[PDB]
RNA sequence: AUGUACGUCGCACUCAAUAGUCAGUUUUCUGUUUUUUUUUUUUUUUUUUUUUU
């Protein structure tokens, strides 16, 4: 979460840093955990710093792929579309622009 | 050639003052100046448990 020390994790469940941890004082922006504990809230006990690439293509029966704003762009004779992947509702990639003739082949030949 | 004609008159300014109508229960708030600044960015906080060629 941003300028908050809560952790937006899988889900809608939230869980923190441990604050036996090495790296308490310094939460990272994408940070795993290997065991997931309830408390008086919930903590993650091992933690570490990944960064957000890794984790797509390892979880490809796992990304939920959306795509919005379809329009077509002369600079490559197609259809552009910014996707976003999610796994378990988790946003990878917030934004990013994508070429959506390529991905359907029915509405853009059309178009 | 002679004789032959003359007389009186008027005008102006004005103009005040008048009818009748008695009375209205007791008490009350409303009221003044003064320091003026209304607002100054924040943080990471805890632990049932136990066994594997």
């Amino acid at each position: 979460d941003a300028d908050k020390q809560e952790y937006t994790g899988a889900r809608n469940a939230r869980f923190s840093i441990f604050p036996g941890s090495g790296l308490f004082k310094k939460p990272p922006k994408w940070v795993m955990v290997a065991e997931l504990v309830e408390t008086s809230r919930l903590w993650g006990r091992i933690a570490a710093r990944i960064d957000p690439e890794w984790v797509e293509p390892v979880a490809q029966h796992l990304i939920k792929r959306t795509y919005s704003e379809p329009h077509w762009e002369r600079a490559q004779g197609a259809v552009m579309a910014t996707e976003k992947v999610t796994v378990y509702g988790l946003p990878i990639v917030a934004a990013r622009k994508v070429n959506y003739s390529q991905i359907d082949p029915a509405l853009c030949r059309e178009l």
